[PDB]
DNA sequence: TGAGGTATGGTTGT
DNA sequence: ACAACCTACTACCTCG
DNA sequence: TGAGGTATGTAGGTTG
DNA sequence: ACAACCTACTACCTCG
């Protein structure tokens, strides 16, 4: 627990002068005119031929840059069809940035003046909004950078240091250095002022506890304590690589972690070979019928295609499996305990489960997958307060990123009835998690449906990317961060390792709900810890939402036809 | 068989003239030169912008006109964007009417001959290929092409019963032949043969699947089926407790009837009730119910669908009298029971038939696969479709479903098919079924490819008396009409045109077992379908996956026929 | 939703 | 473009 | 296919 | 357009 102080990878620079507040207007007149569909993009076009600090308002334009030295009249090209186009100034428009609606005029204004002044800098690299500054194959230094007015009326500048090939992780230190070199050095020649370092406050949120059958400091340690829920288990072994029977090792282990769980395990070992056709498929319904709940595969590394058509088959006839790639040493233990791990989650077998109270006992995370013309909408779910259960449902194909409204309450209806099936109850709260951001209304109905339903909520919208950085003002940088920036909206940091690079804290926005941000903050940082299928290192995202992505890519790969007969205990997708 | 005559709806004219056979060919000279999306399109833009007939050839142009007579410079507004086009003419190539390709040709220059000699009549409605002559208007929809005997073949269509259809397309053969100057029309005449009569069983042998009904289910095991009452009433209609329960008793089976307590408008209560009465055994819901709007529909369908219990819909107002529909609506709750209501009884090449579609009318489809296992088609199966991006199913997606089919049977039958009967709504896209083909001949099991397609097999009409269904009629080699279904109060019949892709049975037999299969369909009571089972259930399958969503299909057995 | 076929904006492929 | 298929809704009439 | 995040560079998508 | 998210593969290092 605690305050505490941090930096942003923002900088304060001067405050807008009383010019810049009040833009120039300018008309636009198209000949011919546009439909109704294609003028925005066009506008913008409009806005980078008229030349100096330019942007798209409205229907029409503003510069910073008075009309006589913008090109007024001029020519287009777009979809074939060629414009003409004519500026007509229209005198200036007091903008304040207050108004939200204004400062996002003033914020375009801003990166039209950043990309620009920045292509008039000498001997340096420019690429758009990046610079690249420190060394017939070399390595570029530099950041990617961005420009924006506060509320006060001043500059914001966004850096964060990157390299380019033209022919690589940072420590976070030294990443926090040439931060402030760069926001400087860019600043005094920018004409921007001197950058002031913008804090925040931080607060430190409390360790979360994990439990195998007893507190472990990860996943992997169930292993020895024992698990967390363990049952009567059976596993079955498929050699690819024409060995003997379970290596040794891997058999002591598991007997050791049933064990330990105080179960019984049952092993066996799958004589067919793929290579059989149909008469394999026979020998996987045989092993299911006497009670195998997931395979063990042991193979040389696999073509992605022969790994998707053997998970898929044996997926056909209800078998989750877990590839584990021989070579195998015993000394190698983090990659077959790793393994191990996964064989367990696809057998439908609760590794870990959180200690601690937490708002919400049921918590669905939602996705959307697949790299073709079409997408797969999927969602996880975490049951009771614990998490003491993880499940997925059965993914819905859709045409793009958002989900239909009908699908979302679905899916939810779905992870409800799991939980109805799993406690003898419904649960008093939701907590709803959206990878990346909710699309306006896709929650509407579900929403809806748990209001009458008597169920409370809260939606979050977790995005991977747009937080930012943050830096510890004194000390170490630990993870379990939560800062609170505007109303509704904050960084969390989740993870974080000293030898993987800086981190990026997740920017999180709280969309539907009243419990309190802190509250949120606390369960899902919590929820990043109950992953089973990782033993040393833990997501960035809360396990409904790693889950989740997991599963609608899976299901992108091998096709939703396979899952008919797989239990939704099992997580085959790890 | 047997063997006899019938017309189809074209009609020989004219030999193409010695001329008509060395076109000329031109070159084209754009400005600027496309990219490779835009040139094809372009070179038929600049094809008809060069006037009289002349069409796209190869990467040039054909014309049946001289070239001094086209307009050989010019521009091309295309996205807007701009092209100028010059032709240069190179001389004439002989085309023979037999080579498929030089032919392909041929009669692209006739089908422009057609519309561009139709455009030039005076005073009838003219609309591309279509003409309207007199009386809204009537008319009909023509065609030109080439025969490999190299001669023009006119298809001619009114745009009726069937006989009616008939003489107003011999007229108005006629009456385009010698306007358009192509000589006086004479109507084709094919070989046709008479397929053997399916013969249908339930308990016993029926005529229709609703005979079933009193005599019995082909195949009945215990059942017990749920009422749903959206209406607010009693409990079930007398009438059809005792249909169902005389069904039951014909067929040796015991029926148990449930009442559902609940309303959908309870929300998850709802959905526990729905649980408890498929623990109790409830196989499918009846539900009694005010019209109700589609969206309404598939929001309860789906909901019944998610606790894995089938529904069929019957609305209210009902009478007794109305027993068609009434019957159907029971047909339907049994086969999605997974009841086996009728059979055929006969020899077939093939002892699994299975069919594939693609459905949705969104951005993406799905790919779908409906079977009949066993050589009766003892049993109806669907399996869980895939999303797919657009018309064509992905190689291994067809064999997986396939697989399913195939494992069904050797579920249901504990042997491997000798030879299965593969079914494709519409064309078959290049090596769609290469793998799966592959895949069979590795197992061992024999295959038969066909293409069916529900458009463009044309017209049959009998040289003399009835026309009656059960018609095959082999065209080229390969290719076939089946005339499988027939009513003369619906209008004039549409033959299916098959296309045997794959595989060495003979035709004939191929169109017997294809005819019997229009006949298994146990979901409607009086009419058979146009497409056998296969292809008709999966067309269904593929329909409603695409309307509710393959979400809702967990927990659904595939024998339950849902869709119907 | 009762069922059937006959009537009147999209995908493959060159 | 375009050839040749297709999707899915509708109304009509009648009940292999 | 051992797992995680952090990195570049693909090659590029959806929402509004 | 473009703003602001995202998909999914890759290599690196190390093992809460
Ligand atoms: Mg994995
Ligand atoms: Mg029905």
């Amino acid at each position: 627990l605690g305050k505490t102080e941090v930096f942003l990878n923002r900088f304060a620079l001067r405050p807008l002068n009383p010019e810049e507040l009040r833009p120039w207007r300018l008309e636009v007149v198209l000949d011919p005119p546009p439909g109704r569909e294609e003028v925005y993009p066009l506008l913008a076009q409009v806005a980078r031929r008229a030349g100096g600090v330019t942007v798209r308002m409205g229907d029409g334009l503003a510069s910073w840059s008075p009309p006589e030295v913008l090109v007024l009249e001029g020519t287009l090209a777009r979809m074939g069809q060629t414009y003409a186009y004519r500026l007509y100034p229209k005198g200036r428009r007091p903008l304040d940035p207050k108004d939200p609606g204004e400062r996002s005029v003033l914020s375009a204004l801003a990166r039209r003046l950043l990309q620009e002044r920045l292509r008039r800098l000498e001997g340096v690299w420019v690429e758009g909004l990046a610079v690249y500054r420190r060394e017939g194959w070399r390595v570029l230094g530099g950041a990617v950078l961005d420009l924006w007015v506060s509320d006060s009326g001043a500059f914001l500048l966004e850096v964060d240091p990157a390299y380019r090939i033209l022919c690589l992780s940072l420590p976070w230190e030294e990443r926090r250095r040439r931060t402030r070199e760069i926001a400087s050095w860019i600043g005094r020649r920018l004409g921007l002022g001197t950058p002031e370092a913008v804090r925040a406050q931080a607060y430190r949120l409390s360790i979360p506890k994990l439990m195998g059958r007893r507190a472990v400091s990860k996943p992997a340690d169930a292993l020895r304590v024992g698990f967390y829920r363990a049952q009567e288990t059976a596993l079955a072994l498929l050699r690819l690589d024409g060995a003997q029977g379970w290596p040794e090792f891997l058999r002591r282990a598991l007997l050791r972690a049933f064990g330990a769980s105080g179960a019984s395990l049952r092993l066996h070992t799958l004589h067919a070979h793929p290579s059989q056709g149909l008469a394999f498929r026979e020998a996987l319904r045989k092993a299911k019928e006497e009670g195998v709940q997931a395979v063990l595969v042991l193979t040389p590394p696999m073509a992605w295609e022969d790994r998707n058509r053997l998970k898929a088959l044996l997926l056909r006839e209800g078998l989750p499996s877990q590839i584990l790639n021989v070579p195998l040493r015993e000394e190698e233990r983090h990659r077959w305990e790793n393994a191990l791990l996964g064989l367990l989650a696809k057998a439908g077998l609760q590794v870990v489960a959180l200690s601690g109270a937490y708002p919400a006992e049921l918590a669905v995370g939602f996705d959307a997958g697949g790299r073709e013309s079409f997408r797969f909408g999927g969602a996880a779910c975490a049951v009771g307060g614990d998490g003491g259960h993880l499940l997925w449902t059965l993914p819905e194909a859709q045409a793009g990123e958002r989900i239909p409204q009908e699908v979302v309450w679905d899916l939810l209806e779905e992870t409800l009835w799991a939980f109805r099936r799993k406690a003898g109850r419904l649960p008093s709260r939701v907590l709803l998690l959206r990878n990346g951001r909710v699309p306006q209304d896709e929650f509407a109905l579900a929403l809806e449906a748990l209001a009458r339903e008597g169920i409370a909520y809260d939606l979050v919208s977790v995005r991977k990317s747009g937080g930012g950085r943050v830096y510890p003002v004194q000390g170490r940088l630990a993870d379990g961060l939560y800062v609170p920036l505007e109303d509704k909206t904050f960084l969390l940091l989740t993870v974080h390792r000293d030898f993987r690079g800086t981190p990026r804290p997740l920017k999180l926005v709280h969309e539907a709900g009243d419990t309190p941000l802190e509250a949120l903050a606390h369960q899902i940082f919590h929820l990043t810890r109950l992953y089973p299928a990782s033993g040393f290192a833990f997501p960035r995202l809360p396990a409904p939402l790693h889950l989740a992505d997991r599963l609608v890519k899976e299901v992108g790969r091998l096709g939703i036809r396979h899952l008919k007969e797989v239990d939704r205990e099992k997580l085959f997708f790890v």
